[PDB]
């Protein structure tokens, strides 16, 4: 329902990812980024805006912006 939810779904692949490799810090920080970026009450336009809320790194504001380039 949330306005990021598709990102956040997203968000989800790449942690398991980084579990599948071992990093599952790696997959913890991702999923912390996920909670916080659907708690956010709007869509987000860009990665880099993303960046600003807590537990978002640069590797995942550049997801945000493949998605987009996406769709």
């Amino acid at each position: 329902e949330t306005l990021n939810g598709a990102l956040v779904n997203m968000l989800k692949e790449e942690g398991n990812k980084a579990l599948s490799v071992g990093n599952i810090d790696d997959a913890l920080q991702y999923y912390a980024a996920a909670i916080t970026l659907d708690k956010y009450p709007h869509k987000i336009k860009s990665g880099a805006e993303a960046k600003k809320l807590p537990g978002v790194g640069t590797k995942i504001a550049e997801k945000i912006d493949e998605f987009l380039a996406t769709g």
